[PDB]
């Protein structure tokens, strides 16, 4: 037994809450978890629009990394959008990750554009269901934030999961800033020196969307990891729907890449 | 015979409209209507602690539920611990659009105890308390600021006899509470026996809790009666955590009962 520390950074309109399974699977197995919650996500006491920057939505992670001694390395795990926030992080901080997962992550690389698979992953959020956008630029600029709507939760995001966490969900999930493409394109730049050097391994947990399987398997072509994994029988939310075999799964990658 | 009915569940300390999540699912599930809400920086509220050093604001989104209610609308108020305070203002405000009030493990204050009696009593089984701390955003000569549960104390007192999820849960959710004023929440929550008392009221006893000793709740149930006591046994702080079946068929239970 090695003592590890995993870092689980999560997605869209989601806090450090929804890895509630996962992080007590790991207390309880000895090993450290920090789960953070991103700006204005959670209990992050900015709002949506105090943090206009997608420099901004990262700062939590960026000094959570900072404060790191260099020798006191992480598993670092992002779900879905959390993976441009680790993409960040491998940019910045390569040598105190010995490991990156992304668990349906976005995983841009020097083949494929931060801001390609932010527009497409934005196509299936965008104007689904009772997902709903504000206008606090006026209503002559772009839609400044998008909510989160109950019948897309329930529908689009959590349909394999407990009905109690679709619940929880709808008491927590808070706003996301529309982050314009150019702020993001600037923000995540990549190199195959820096973020290259980083240990890969890519998660594919997705059910009864055939289409975001195809998004995920050409940012896998574009940008191959080390490896890839799956996880059978999962919704968007695997931390919720298949809690137990995410937990051995990362378990299994952290004995591997030591 | 189904009556759709309307549960409105208010959280304690530290706590928020989360806390609720395994009830509010089996309420949904059935059909009934819940609203779990969020007090003044608690859950995702948008205030901040330091923000709101007036009671008053703490207690606003219930009050402002209360009053956008519509016409000939009752409600089941039921209240967790600090969430006691709350709810027995909102009683005394609107006793018309309550049909029953629940106290789960709740401060109940009334004309013979009040407010500040039972809040004095609460502070000490809380400040102090293993790895609690205040802060001092006024500075040494003012009173503390602000309290915050620590992970020790809410495994040991609170969440003790809970899924260890719960607890992880909580310990990524809870946030700081302001120390109000014992004159500020006096001047708040006072009671009559003609609006307060007028409405039917419940204490669910949560028989393992060891966040709020028996003796205190034992106290409360005699200086101020409730119409009926029940109990769930087996509990700790947190029912709707470690007992949440047993605590949603009971609230079932009353509402039929007093409908
Ligand atoms: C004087 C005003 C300060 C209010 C004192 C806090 C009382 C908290 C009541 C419970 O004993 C703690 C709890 O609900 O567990 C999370
Ligand atoms: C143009 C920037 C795109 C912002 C929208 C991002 C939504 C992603 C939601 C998700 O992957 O769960």
């Amino acid at each position: 037994f090695v003592k590890k520390h995993f870092v689980l950074v999560h997605t869209a309109f989601h806090g450090a809450w929804c890895w509630y399974k996962i992080v007590a699977l790991m207390r309880s197995s000895g090993h450290n978890v920090t789960a953070l919650d991103l700006g204005a996500s959670g209990i992050n006491p900015k709002q949506a629009l105090q943090i206009p920057n997608f420099s901004d939505y990262l700062s939590p992670l960026m000094e959570f990394m900072a404060s790191l001694p260099a020798n006191e390395k992480i598993i670092l795990v992002g779900h879905a959008l959390g993976g441009l926030a680790i993409s960040k992080a491998m940019e910045t901080f390569p040598e105190k990750i010995s490991v990156a997962v992304f668990l349906s992550g976005l995983m841009p690389g020097p083949n494929i554009d931060a801001t390609t698979v932010c527009t497409k992953a934005g196509s299936a959020v965008l104007g689904q269901l009772d997902n709903c956008v504000t206008y606090e630029n006026g209503p002559t600029n772009p839609p400044t934030t998008l909510i989160a709507g109950p019948k897309f939760l329930a529908t689009n995001v959590y349909h394999l999961s407990p009905i109690e966490d679709l619940a929880l969900a709808t008491a927590l999930v808070r706003p996301l800033y529309l982050y314009l493409a150019e702020d993001i394109s600037k923000e995540v730049v990549l190199s195959s020196k820096r973020y290259g050097s980083v240990k890969r391994v890519f998660i594919v947990a997705t059910e009864n969307d055939a289409l975001k399987k195809e998004f995920l398997k050409l940012m896998i072509e574009k940008n191959p990891p080390d490896e890839v994994k799956e996880i059978e029988g999962s919704d968007h939310v695997t931390m919720m729907s298949k809690p137990q075999q995410l937990f051995t799964t990362l378990l299994s990658i952290a004995n591997k890449y030591k």
